[PDB]
């Protein structure tokens, strides 16, 4: 029947976002050096781990509560719906991972991990999609989306809180030891397995389909437009970053084109099912060069982000959500919200997953660095993570 | 119709678990020294085409026959029935190549996977599995089958089964050099491309969804519960030795967290379907927990497993078959048998596989040692597999 | 309905198809020196990129056209049939991407696959599959394609216009420096990250069962037929290559072995809708000792191809569109069609795709040779073409 279907579809594009968690892994332990990769392996696994724990304990009934420790239900494709939603919560985590690497004690981050998959995450995605259950009957939507916030698949739910709390973590245990200097200013820290990287991207366009697929919710003719508007954004930021670097040499820009492609998926996921080809492929170029534009900014500003988290997660799913309101259908939009009413709304939404999803974080995160240093001590950070804290 | 979608399932199940073999691939290749790891990835990928070519030839016609060179038949479900359990059965001799790393030869290795994929699993998968023929009306089943045995997905006919004959060639092999000294106790020898094994771990649990969910057999709404269990049970298990390591240092507790992830996976395989959720997150932690123990105490016994294939495939296995009796529901039983009957039937079907899977390999492979030695000269092992044998 | 699942299993196999592209990336990245290794990753990402860009602009109204900018049409299967055929262009210039490694500048080529996305696949995809459109009620065929040529996924289409234009690339910027001289005949310039190239054959095999899977078209119960002879395609080609090396040592027989698989594969492609499944292993089996004979052959010819593109893709293509003719059943060939016939009419395809994807890139890239030098200068081949041309 259309049930069964549609629950294998789910169970199928969950098992792509499981493929996201693989790609975001390689990305992040081939961006790093020899040195510090084996601990960025343990925590991308720790996180995931500790993200799925944390939602089937209450993460799940925090996000889509009127479910503590989820069992089975009467609706038939819920169970399907919560394997998904854990999936976009580790994502989140995952996102969240990539910036903090080589100077970041482990424990810390299992700690701000928690924080994220326990308190963050669930209340901002309660606001935004609070009302979103599958197959679910009578559901109360989050006060975001009773407003008109509009996320597809969470440019602004996954990726800009993953951005803003990694953001808030970068700017309280500061960056690595090496990388800016007074007198010679900015130094680059190549990672040791970049084709390791490109790979995990690759890994990363196929887990974005799923995504992107999953967050569909139906099955008829028209989730081959979102499959399709998915490829041409990835493709499209990562064209028009490799039209920005052209004669630039290799081992800089590779880090440059695969953020280009991640950053317009992160533009795309936002509205991936209310816009045309053509929009998809301005969105995701826009975001590439958005991409490249803000880890030039980052780099000028004295602010380590390893992987460029920012420019991938946060600034392209900013650029995606506020383009939702510039490139999408009107029939998709509330009945009566003109193009820059919803304007308004997408930057409401966006003011409030800043607010709540840094300034609370970097409250909490300070708190704790000031009774429990999350930043290693420099023998550490000198000899590698993989060796101990 | 129902037919084409539950083909469409398995067809999908089976590249799952090809990706199973990437993993299986990946986290054998990254857990040994770079001067074997070649010889590594050679043999992943030549036991897989051995077994392929093996459970095509007489493999399926001694496991489900009353087959032999497998071509079209009248039943329409058969087809992907018989690639579901090809791919089983190269899981099995996958699974023993990870123990008999950096010490054994390529062609002793070679004849090891033979026996295996053309007289143990063959035989064993009959006597558990003989009338689980997929859309077939008249099957006989097993003698195991016919008492009683329930084995979901292949906890005992996959994993313990390759547990079994690769501690028997790691017994008849013996330990690599410089592993195990009188005087200092034991050694370490770390691999060189551990975020590799985290990317085959994420592969392992990609894999193992489609492992459970193709051994499902049919669709309805309860194959997402199948899909919960299976990611609660590696999760749960990941986070159990995570919490137990908690302080250790990285580039050791790596290796552990991986393998507690892989035996919840190896614990859940056994009941997926006839479990809970909090059922399926008790077995896959104690599991997890176990594959520590058991790491730990195959380090005291002096007994060199590489991967840890015995704490995670055997005792992973033998846990989940045993707690299959422990935690599923009475329904999923034999008419008439109680939670201590089935305790027994399971116990007779873990003892049958370990006398079966374990004392005829442990005869042969030292017969065939006898006369042809499957250990490496000394100046090969110091050497490196990687230059020749 | 039937249409729904067309859809999602078109795809899922697009989806495939990427993986197909990372595996790509995974082999050709291990398979070159530490100094080429990222440069082989950013042309592997980029021209996937550029060839999405101009398959979404020109490629597709080239190839199925009586198009440009392709937005949503009132054809249901053909925006998943788009994805695919996307894919499939991709996967031909990723093909070119592996032979012309360590030696080639970046930005030639990437003008060499902006020649092979605009005009040489568009076209021979046109005369060989230009009435194959998925849905479509009136499509005209090409001139080939009404001839009587028969390529179900594109053995010629696909494979060999990739390895004759990798071949003439190849022949123009010629061999690497330290890898034939005149006295002491070959050397071998080993890779360094075999163990991914292991990871991407897996990848490879899993994306060649969704690449047969969605050029087969339709949903019915022979489509696990067609995964049946792919596997079986694969690993015998694998295992005859494995039979013919067994006790060759290692780091030079693992390229062998996954070179037969992936050429079983390239031959099983032409015709593994149409084939039994002692057909798909011999004719495995046969492309396997034909891919160890021509890498010979290329190795006495001083003709450098760094990962066997030519062997592979090239004579793969040309002995699985051949044995078509030799194998597959009569009932899908043109009524009134011989065995010999048949074979005239697979031979005529062969020699036009040579013409047509060798001559004239060949001629085209030697006019842009004379002009803009496509082979770097000796110091960039010497310090390595990570580090800028």
């Amino acid at each position: 029947s259309e049930s069964f279907l549609l629950n294998l579809w789910i169970l199928l594009c969950a098992c792509l976002v499981l493929i996201m968690q693989a790609g975001f892994t390689c990305f992040e332990s081939g961006n790093v050096r020899n040195k510090n990769s084996v601990n960025v392996a343990l925590k991308n696994v720790s996180d995931f781990c500790v993200c799925a724990v944390c939602y089937w304990a209450f993460g799940y009934a925090l996000m889509y509560g009127n479910g503590f420790f989820y069992s089975t239900t009467t609706n038939s494709h819920e169970t399907s719906f919560f394997l998904f939603q854990l999936m976009f919560c580790c994502t989140s985590a995952t996102i969240i991972s990539g910036a903090v690497a080589e100077r970041m004690r482990f424990t810390g981050y299992i700690l701000v991990t928690l924080l994220a998959a326990s308190l963050i995450y669930p209340l901002f995605g309660h606001w935004a999609w609070g009302g979103r259950i599958l197959g679910s009957e009578t559901s109360t939507p989050g006060w975001l989306e009773q407003l008109g916030f509009i996320d597809f698949a969470g440019a602004t739910v996954v990726h800009s809180v993953g951005g803003w709390m990694a953001l808030a973590c970068v700017l309280i245990i500061g960056p690595r030891l090496g990388r800016f200097n007074n007198k010679h200013g900015v130094n680059q820290i190549f990672g040791d397995n970049l084709p390791l990287t490109a790979l995990g991207t690759f890994l990363l366009f196929l887990g974005w389909f799923g995504f992107n697929g999953g967050s569909y919710g139906k099955i008829d003719d028209m989730l081959s437009s979102v499959f399709v508007n998915t490829a041409l954004g990835g493709t499209f930021g990562g064209f028009v970053v490799l039209l920005i670097c052209i004669w630039q040499q290799s081992l800089l820009s590779i880090r440059f084109v695969l953020n280009g492609v991640l950053a317009g998926l992160v533009a795309i996921t936002a509205s991936a099912n209310s816009i045309s080809s053509i929009d998809a492929a301005t969105i995701g170029g826009i975001s590439g060069a958005l991409s490249f534009f803000a880890t030039i900014l980052l780099e000028k500003c004295k602010i380590d982000d390893v992987v460029s988290v920012v420019p991938v997660h946060l600034i392209g799913g900013i650029w995606g959500t506020l383009a939702l309101a510039i490139f999408a259908d009107g029939q998709y939009f509330i009945a009566g919200n003109s193009r820059v009413d919803q304007f308004l709304i997408q930057l409401l939404g966006v003011v409030t997953c800043g607010i709540f999803a840094f300034g609370l974080p970097y409250m909490l995160i300070r708190l704790l660095n000031r009774v429990y240093p999350l930043r290693v001590s420099p023998r550490v950070e000198i000899l590698g993570l993989n060796f101990g804290e």
